[PDB]
This record gives structure tokens, C-alpha cells and sequence, in this order.
């Protein structure tokens, strides 16, 4: 598999805070077609990776999903944490700028002057995002079957019904949520994903900002975060069970999976 990388997993090395390469960032000095991105990658990671794009929810901006670029370029990808062009974009605007930030990652690869010079696989890339930013997620995979996953946390659409969805799709949800219930939401959302591989990971007690940064799941959220996306961006088998299993986790209120061995 010529997109394989790192060490064979374990529990212990997908739950630890860091994976095995080492990490570094920079800011986007000019953004295109979005508001503003930090670009984390890693420095050894043994071949080109792929790209994940990550959104926050409304009135929000990179802080809130800021955990995650460490967490995942540290296992091999490179990650651009998005501010929006508006705190108040809705998530259709918000699906665009994701993808316009993956087109500069890509930019990005081919500019000698970049840190991210040479590191990217730009035929393989993935997208997160929180609450509309999660349904910002959930459009971008609709609209571009080509992406490898998508990993949205407590997403909220306007729309639940994304059954054209084609994308390894994880849904990462909060037992508690008050502001996109997951009874009206990550379920139904969930529910409609007949094509593809798919996961619903619902955090016990969660309210709506469970998976943002400085939440006290990061073992767990981390870990199946990592997992689909080494699975699905990389084709890594080593990942099947840990993307696919049950976690058997104390704070997992449900669980729910199809389409993945």
C-alpha cells in the first residue's frame, strides 16, 4: 500500500495526545476564497499524505476545532484549520470555503517557498467541521464524490437528507446536544447515508461543543477521528478495526455502524 505510514497501531498510540510525527504549522499569509487557515503538517512523515480541511460552527473561528490539527498531521496528513469569510456564513458558503482551502493546500504543495512544499497527496483529501461547519462538511462530500472521508462533529444542515453521499462518512455526535439535537439532526443525518461506508459515534452526556478543542473525550474522539481517516484517505487496512469497531467505551451513549468490515 503506497499510502501507508507510521508505525502499526494500538489503542495506546491512537488515544495518546500525539501520534509519531513531528508537527509543525504556519499561518496562510493569503487566503483564497475563505477568511483565514493554519496549516499544520508533519515534518518526517516517510511520503506524501493527504489533506484534511476543517471547518468551525457559526459565530465561531479556528479555536474551537483547533485540537484537531495537531492530533491528525501528527498521525500523517496535513491540516488546514478554516476561519470563515463571515462568523455568520451559513453552511452551503461554509462547504464552499472548505473546498477553496483544500484548492490552496494544493496550491500550497506546488510553491517552493512553502513549508507544505512536496508533502501533499492531492489526489486524496478529507473534510471535518463542527455543527455547520459539520453540514458544511456533509455538503462538500456530496457535491465532490472524490474525497476520501469526511468526519463532521455535531453537525446541523438545513437539510438532514444527504443519501447521495458516496463519502466514508463518520458522525461524530453529542448525547446533549441543545443546539443541533441529535434526534433532529446527527441521527436523521446519519439515517440518510444509504451509499457508503458510515459511523455514528454518539458521546455520552456531550453537550454541542463535545468534540471541539479542550473537551475531555480527546482519547477517544481522537482516536476513531485518526482511524476513519487513516482507513479511508490512506486505504490502510491496519485502521479496519479501529475504524469499524464498537469502542466499548463508557462515554458512548450509541453506536451504530454499516458498510464496514
Amino acid at each position: 500500500n503506497p499510502y501507508a505510514r507510521g508505525p502499526n497501531p494500538t489503542a495506546a498510540s491512537l488515544e495518546a495526545s500525539a501520534g509519531p510525527f513531528t508537527v509543525r504549522s504556519f499561518t496562510v499569509s493569503r487566503p483564497s476564497g475563505y477568511g483565514a487557515g493554519t496549516v499544520y503538517y508533519p515534518t518526517n512523515a516517510g511520503g506524501t499524505v493527504g489533506a484534511i480541511a476543517i471547518l468551525p460552527g457559526y459565530t465561531a473561528r479556528q479555536s474551537s476545532i483547533k485540537w484537531w490539527g495537531p492530533r491528525l498531521a501528527s498521525h500523517g496528513f496535513v491540516v488546514i484549520t478554516i476561519d470563515t469569510n463571515s462568523t455568520l456564513d451559513q453552511p452551503s458558503s461554509r462547504s464552499s470555503q472548505q473546498m477553496a482551502a483544500l484548492r490552496q493546500v494544493a496550491s500550497l504543495n506546488g510553491t517552493s517557498s512553502s513549508p507544505i512544499y512536496g508533502k501533499v497527496d492531492t489526489a486524496r483529501m478529507g473534510v471535518m467541521g463542527w455543527s455547520m461547519g459539520g453540514g458544511g462538511s456533509l455538503i462538500s462530500a456530496a457535491n465532490n464524490p472524490s474525497l476520501k472521508a469526511a468526519a463532521p462533529q455535531a453537525p446541523w444542515d438545513s437539510s438532514t437528507n444527504f443519501s447521495s453521499v458516496t463519502v466514508p462518512t463518520l458522525i461524530i455526535a453529542c448525547q446533549n446536544d441543545s443546539i443541533a439535537p441529535v434526534n433532529s439532526s446527527a441521527l436523521p443525518i446519519y439515517d440518510s447515508m444509504s451509499r457508503n461506508a458510515k459511523q455514528y459515534l454518539e458521546i455520552k452526556g456531550g453537550s454541542h461543543s463535545c468534540a471541539n478543542s479542550g473537551n475531555s473525550n480527546q482519547a477517544l474522539i481522537g482516536k476513531k477521528g485518526v482511524a476513519w481517516m487513516k482507513r479511508f484517505m490512506d486505504n490502510d487496512t491496519r485502521y479496519s478495526t479501529f475504524a469499524c469497531e464498537n469502542p466499548n467505551s463508557t462515554e458512548v451513549s450509541r453506536f451504530r455502524t454499516a458498510n464496514c468490515s
